[PDB]
């Protein structure tokens, strides 16, 4: 009958005075030193249980899924989402939204394109755009958000936007700034003291205002889908939801509400755009720092695919090196180092500790991805972390960047397809250069909070021959 151990808190400040200035993640890795894999930290007024290492995390999300499957809050965006949409929902609202989103993120209608096909098409558009740049320097952030946003758009809104569309780019800008502001030092501090800091000016207000501006776009798209809805031929995920709404309207407790429609839709957009693109940004920075890996990846593309046939998912199994590189990009880039917060949904016992219902829990995914027993020298980028003796692909159970269990990333199959196809399709057509010599490329993230965000950089894409 005790919570996990941890540093002794003060009233009001919780463990603030024991924290590391460099962030939550660093704070928690120090605590782990002292207390081991399961400990309690008081983030202002809330005790939060931290679980570290693949064994503890898997034991919680998979073996104790009846208790560890709740969703906790991200203080920076809770005032906006308020438990609407699939990411932030619990209970029956979650079950409904998850079932809906999973099915509709995969089955689209006979004669509608596959996931692979939309990605393949977006990849050709991206290569045509990169050709048109003629080797000019760019920060590729906007293009990497455009291609990942466009895959979600084709599912959600039934169309794609053009790369030079300044309105499309305005919404990409809002998603980008929001993810940065959520992961900033302020955003981390807000996680501790949201109750106090919310009365004052700060980034939380800018985040809230950004999300309302994206929400206004969605609300208008929804209305215009409603006006043109053909109940016999759903175009996209919005039409499918409208039909469920119509079908359940006689139940006042239907979860197909207007607020879930907007916020689930937003949720999918945010997650679909900022995750994969951020991974891509890091991956191309790593290719600049390790041009020998990129050159090896090209050799493999040449031998297995050739210089012109578009890459397809069937190529994956014949490309162990490219796959190792992409896993290692994900491992090293550690997109969500503390995952997304969980909450326990019933009184539970965990390695002797007793964790009461409603206790918030962070799974520190970063500790699995940097576990030195699975990855020798885990702080260095090295695709050999994923290769055996023969150069064959060695997967491992510590590779959990999508989490595990009931709340495991529902975009996983999409993200993996997007990483492989965009990565290989770009390298099939271009090598990369930049004004910064490999030795001087600094990989230090620009933010490290909920999200790990790479520094900005310039790069050129040089066409092959
Ligand atoms: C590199 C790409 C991605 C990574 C590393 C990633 C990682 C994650 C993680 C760690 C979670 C939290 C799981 C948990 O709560 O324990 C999550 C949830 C989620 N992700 Fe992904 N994600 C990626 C791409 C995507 C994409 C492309 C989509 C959209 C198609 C997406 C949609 C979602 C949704 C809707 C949830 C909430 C699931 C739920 O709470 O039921 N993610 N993701
Ligand atoms: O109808 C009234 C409203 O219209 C103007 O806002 C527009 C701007 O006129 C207009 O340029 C705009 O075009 C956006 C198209 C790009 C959509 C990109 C999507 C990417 C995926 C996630 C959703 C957004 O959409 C916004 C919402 O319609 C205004 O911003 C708001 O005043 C006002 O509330
Ligand atoms: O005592 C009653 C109150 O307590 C619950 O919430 C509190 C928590 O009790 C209480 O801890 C809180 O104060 C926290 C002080 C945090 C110190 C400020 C830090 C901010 C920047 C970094 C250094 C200092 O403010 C919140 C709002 O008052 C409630 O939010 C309010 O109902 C209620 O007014
Ligand atoms: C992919 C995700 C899951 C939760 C999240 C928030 C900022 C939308 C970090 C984005």
């Amino acid at each position: 009958g005790k919570l996990p151990p941890g540093p002794r808190p003060l009233p009001l400040l919780g463990n603030l005075l024991q924290m590391d200035r460099r962030g939550l993640l660093k704070s928690f890795l120090r605590f782990r030193e002292k207390y081991g894999d399961v400990f309690t930290v008081h983030l202002g007024p809330r005790p939060v249980v931290m679980l570290c290492g693949v064994e503890a995390i898997r034991e919680a999300l998979v073996d104790k899924a009846e208790a560890f499957s709740g969703r906790g809050k991200i203080a920076m965006v809770d005032p906006f989402f308020r438990g609407y949409g699939v990411i932030f929902a619990n209970g029956n609202r979650w079950k409904v939204l998850r079932r809906f989103s999973v099915t509709t993120m995969r089955d689209f209608g006979m004669g509608k394109r596959s996931v692979e096909e939309r990605i393949q098409e977006e990849a050709q558009c991206l290569i045509e755009e990169l050709r048109k740049s003629k080797g000019a320097l760019m920060d590729p952030t906007f293009l990497f958000q455009s291609i990942t946003a466009n895959i979600i758009c084709s599912i959600v809104f039934g169309k794609r936007f053009h790369y030079q569309d300044q309105e499309f780019l305005k919404m990409l800008n809002l998603f980008y700034q929001t993810f940065s502001l959520i992961s900033s030092v302020f955003g981390q501090l807000f996680e501790l003291f949201s109750g106090f800091l919310k009365h004052f000016p700060g980034a939380h207000r800018q985040v809230y205002k950004n999300l309302q501006e994206i929400n206004a776009y969605i609300g208008h798209s929804v209305e215009k889908h409603r006006e043109t809805l053909d109940p016999s031929a759903p175009r996209d995920l919005i039409d499918t939801y409208l039909l469920h709404m119509e079908k359940e309207k006689s139940n006042a407790h239907s979860e197909f509400s207007h607020q879930n429609l907007n916020l689930n839709t937003l949720s999918l957009f945010f997650a679909g755009t900022e995750t994969t693109s951020t991974t891509l940004r890091y991956g191309f920075l790593l290719m600049l720092k390790y041009p020998h890996v990129a050159e090896r990846v090209y050799r493999e593309i040449e031998q297995v695919i050739g210089p012109h046939r578009p890459p397809e998912l069937h190529d994956r199994a014949k490309m162990p090196y490219t796959e190792a590189v992409i896993y290692e990009i994900q491992r090293f880039s550690d997109l969500l180092p503390m995952g997304v917060p969980h909450i326990v949904t019933q009184h539970t016992s965990f390695r002797g500790y007793i964790i009461p219902k409603d206790t918030e829990v962070f799974l520190i995914l970063s500790t699995a991805l940097h576990d030195p027993h699975y990855f020798e020298k885990p702080d260095a980028f090295n695709p050999d972390h994923f290769l055996d003796a023969n150069g064959a692909l060695k997967k491992t159970e510590a590779f959990i960047p999508f989490s595990l269990g009931k709340r495991i990333c529902l975009g996983e199959g999409i993200a993996r397809a997007e990483l492989f196809l965009f990565f290989t399709t770009i390298l099939q057509n271009f090598s990369m250069a930049s004004p910064v010599a490999p030795e001087d490329i600094d990989l230090t993230p620009q933010e490290c909070g909920v999200g790990k965000i790479p520094p900005t950089y310039q790069i050129r894409f040089l066409p092959r021959h």
